[PDB]
């Protein structure tokens, strides 16, 4: 039922605004039949504290980090942690130019901002 | 309008996904025509029917969403195949392959790993709204 949509450094900057996506985010996860609590954050301590409630509660992450998707044991050992499945998502193609992905159950890149919305469909199918 | 749903060595001998390919195949076009669309899904295990149909959809430019399997680490000959791709070309994983190196990705619009056969399906959703 409820999935965290959780967001990193440099995605407070962020073509949509801050709040576009998350008002994206939110209804296709009404639509879907979910509630998404989208969070975004650019200090890793306030990233692993939502990670490790998501642990806690055994409840569905979307995870997209910027900078610390390619430097950050801390953020991999939390989301070892996760009970309920993670899909990492990005935006941009990162394998042009990850910690995570041995620890997330799927991945999604390159797909836009629509990369948020299709990891819903997956955990509301799913 | 046409979407080229294409399969590399093995995919045929499922039985990864649970569902078999016969099922599989069938489940992605059910699910194209809901989103408006002909999903052309194809296998082969010879790795020059793959680079034909790449070439194909290449040259009526149309996109692709390939799942190769064991050819998408060691196969070069499939990333200049891609290369050639104008269109989308989203690549597909049903396990989570994160073998962490994949040629295609860099040249490959987006991928999808470790969603079971429901990649492909997310896959054609990108295309029809993209």
């Amino acid at each position: 039922l409820i999935v965290n949509v959780i967001n990193g450094p440099n995605l407070g900057r962020l073509g949509t605004t801050h709040d576009e996506l998350v008002a994206l985010i939110e209804r296709e996860a009404a639509e879907l039949g979910l509630k998404a609590v989208v969070r975004q954050s650019d200090s890793e301590a306030q990233l692993l504290d939502w990670i490790h409630q998501a642990a806690d509660a055994a409840e569905p992450v979307i995870l997209n980090a910027g900078g610390l998707t390619h430097t950050s044991v801390a953020l991999r050992n939390a989301c070892a942690e996760l009970s309920a499945p993670l899909i990492e998502v990005h935006i941009s193609n990162v394998h042009a130019r990850s910690y995570l992905s041995p620890i997330a159950t799927g991945v999604i890149v390159g797909l836009g901002i629509q990369g948020y919305l299709l990891a819903l469909r997956y955990l509301a199918e799913h």
